[PDB]
């Protein structure tokens, strides 16, 4: 019971919506484990670990790497003069963390063709090997429509199955582009949730009620 | 090395507001300064009402005269949502090979020029600007950012290009900051690894006068490969 949760680029608001799918999926009873195999930007203050325990209350937290430049996985590696780390690492890591009744959430550093591992090998190549499916955050801005599409197509050209759209932040007022996009996204894929504009900001106990709310319960049931 | 028709390239983007038109200007610019006869077509316009027109602005920047359009819809959004605002059609998939057609000239470079990113769907039923490269035998010039995001859009854009055969005719950085950061620098040398960088336009080029800009655009362009495009 494995999903990735990519993005259909950086700052889509994924790390909040793995946050918010694990506080729904643990509302809903279920057990659930993240794993964040690299992570970068350390120094500027990212942990996107950190962000989803704080947010979602997960205390199996999982990760490999973490480099201090805010770069690609690739390019932080070289500038830092280490490598990733390996695609076995990777898959055995997140196949030990899978159990019965559990929900593992797999999230990549953000976009999906963003290399992960030596060499070369990408988030769709790890959902590939774990058969895990993709849950795919987006922005309802003007270009989200490209995005999506093309992200979309990457999966199905290697058979992982998208398992549905999170719009990352949802804006008030929408708009008449981000009321539009919504529509258009829908007809695209099942949009699973959409998250409210400044839902990062929030406690603990506000964000498990925003969480309980923005997701079909029983879809989030069924994952498990 | 008498070619008898034109050699057609679709300009694509990532995403949308990354430089795709100001690169149309400054290749069609190039290609002037090579004496290489440059028609540029944009078959679908949106944002009109807010005054978005790139065919204008290319004239405007490269000296281009001949500016090919088609559809134009008053709202800013993508062509299908537009078109339904307006209570109007997005064109057929006819309508934008002809007006590419009509276009012909032997050695004529003639760069077309899509509405926002590759996917985008410029004719019912989800016709793209990637089904039109196929149509009139096109190589697709993808113009990125050196931001970060930048790998990941430009790989899922080639990729894209690939499942329908859609030759790649390279890269262009639409906006090169002075100086380069960190992150430029090595998104730029990474993007270099994935396919041939052809052009990385000086940040501000949008805002340089005919004279700055024909000299940027000649600068700008590997001139082997500029005049290599019509045989
Ligand atoms: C710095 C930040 N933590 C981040 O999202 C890195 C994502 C990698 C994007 C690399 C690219 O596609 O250019
Ligand atoms: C409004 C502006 N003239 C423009 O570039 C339209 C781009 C539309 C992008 C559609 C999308 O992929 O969401």
């Amino acid at each position: 019971t494995i999903l990735v949760v990519t993005g259909t680029g950086t700052g889509v608001g994924k790390t909040v919506v793995c946050a918010a799918l694990a506080s729904a999926a643990r509302q809903a009873g279920i057990d659930v484990a993240v794993c964040k195999p690299v992570q970068t930007g350390t120094a500027r203050g990212d942990d996107d670990l950190a962000e989803v325990g704080r947010l979602a209350g997960v205390t199996q937290l999982a990760g490999l790497a973490r480099y201090p430049q805010p770069m690609a996985p690739a390019a932080a590696a070289e500038h830092a003069g280490m490598a990733l780390p390996a695609r076995d690492q990777i898959v055995r890591l997140i196949a030990d963390l899978d159990r019965p009744g559990r929900l593992t959430l797999v999230e990549g550093a953000g976009g999906l063709l963003v290399e992960l591992a030596e060499p070369g090998v990408t988030l769709r190549d790890v959902a590939v090997d774990v058969a895990a499916a993709a849950l795919v955050v987006v922005t309802a801005d003007l270009g989200t429509l490209n995005h999506t599409k093309l992200t979309l197509e990457a999966l199905a050209a290697q058979q992982v199955s998208c398992a549905g759209l999170v719009i990352g932040s949802w804006p008030d007022p929408p708009g008449l582009v981000a009321a539009s996009n919504r529509s258009a996204l829908a007809r695209i894929a099942m949009v699973r949730a959409a998250l409210p504009a400044g839902a990062a900001s929030l406690d603990a106990g506000d964000f498990a009620a925003m969480s309980a709310a923005a997701f079909d319960r029983n879809w989030v049931a069924g994952l498990v």
